[PDB]
DNA sequence: ATGTGCAGATCTGCACAT
DNA sequence: ATGTGCAGATCTGCACAT
């Protein structure tokens, strides 16, 4: 299937509020082995979040206002470059309350992850964190920067427009599914791109289908595409 | 005090109104001294744009369909880094046409400039790029791919109608069976209530088809719809 | 420019167990 | 509340005329 990066673009195209956005961001985060994903916009010091980590690693993290503390966070203000980080491999350089924090941290499977830094609009900025519970993070192939740039800008983008610009929103996967059929592939050929079962993808579209009670994909298209739904 | 793609990020965040959107591109062209800015989105042979460009250039452009002949399109396609072309420079090189393109394009101010390829959703495409009257011209590669994304999905996102777009056309049969298509009437079906034979709603829905090339009547009515042919 | 004719490909509609 | 199987229903892709 293909990159999560890609997945990221795709999904930084649909349609609509920030709780379908989140449910898509986790299924991607999961499907890709990950504890959760962290999208995190932060002016000076004041700081929005859309994310998946635990509620209660949430909870703690702000209440100890551990932004200040989080060297994944210090090394994202100093350079708007992707990169990797461990606590692990990382525990020997510097670190005392940090050493504590990445601790804390891992009881939730934040062990290590790959963040994506961008300058954002009025001098702020915008990080977007793919979180492993394994030690450390090894690829086969090292990600492009421009590429994850070019796409946490988009899904940047997208996640502002949602406080800034029917409510009948279709999921994540039909929203997915169904724009992949709107540029002619087929479903096995969505579930090869996809990474899951041609079923999933035939019941999720007839399930759209049913929904809206119309005999033919060409028909959930353009109804989807009329009520700008897609 | 600023860079444009530093501007350009900010303009990312604007609202609202599509004019207002269409404005700002100029102002930040303008601002430092371009003859214009290009924004391409690429999507199947379907080309979509939102110029600054004079509007002579944009309608010639199309009709002489210069989307296969520009040498800066083409670089784009299999480049998604930032790059700058001459025009000059590019003369020695390979140029039948292209050297008539490039002396053409001159007569609108559009020497050299700088264009920023990124992928975008289902493996479509955007490209960004300033136009200088210089004969050449003289940045983080990451950082420009960040602003782009922000800008397409800005420009993107919020539906914005383009300046000008390849010219593609259904005629008044087309329509009327891709109409009837788009609401899940079956081609016999279609036949009947037209009241005509099968094989001249196939032939016709398949005659069309195959203009924009595309496998399946959703691909067809997803893309008519889209480019307002019905 | 328009059809005919077919053979896979791909959906869609249903029934049923997970 | 979903995922499986299936077969009849449609469509898509050539080949060969009109
Ligand atoms: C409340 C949501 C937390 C935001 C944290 C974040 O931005 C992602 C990140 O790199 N931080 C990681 C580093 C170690 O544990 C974390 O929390
Ligand atoms: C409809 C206007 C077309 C805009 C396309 C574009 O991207 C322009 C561009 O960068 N290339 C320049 C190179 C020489 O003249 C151009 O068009």
């Amino acid at each position: 299937m293909q990159h999560w990066l890609d997945k990221l673009t795709d999904l930084a195209a649909i349609e609509g509020d920030e709780c379908i956005l989140k449910t898509g961001l986790a299924d991607i985060a999961d499907h890709f082995g990950f504890t959760g994903y962290a999208y995190l916009h932060i002016q000076h010091r004041h700081i929005t979040a859309v994310t998946n980590y635990h509620r209660q690693w949430q909870s703690t993290y702000f209440d100890k206002k551990f932004e200040a503390l989080d060297p994944v966070v210090k090394r994202a203000r100093s350079r708007k470059h992707i990169f990797t980080w461990s606590g692990e491999h990382e525990r020997p350089t510097l670190s005392k309350d940090e050493r504590a924090f990445y601790d804390h941290a891992s009881d939730f499977g934040i062990r290590s992850g790959i963040t994506i830094p961008i300058k954002t609009a009025n001098g702020f900025m915008s990080m977007f964190t793919m979180a492993s519970d394994k030690p450390v993070i090894d690829l086969d192939r090292e990600i492009d920067a421009v590429a994850a740039a070019a796409t946490i800008g988009q899904i940047h983008a997208r996640i502002s427009f949602l406080r800034t610009t029917d409510a009948a929103w279709l999921d994540p996967k039909e929203a997915t599914y169904l724009r992949w059929i709107a540029v002619g592939k087929t479903m096995e050929e969505i579930a090869d791109v996809e990474g899951v079962k041609y079923n999933s993808v035939r019941v999720k579209l007839r399930e759209a289908m049913k929904r809206f009670d119309v005999r033919s994909k060409a028909h959930l298209t353009a109804l989807a595409i009329r009520r700008k739904l897609i």
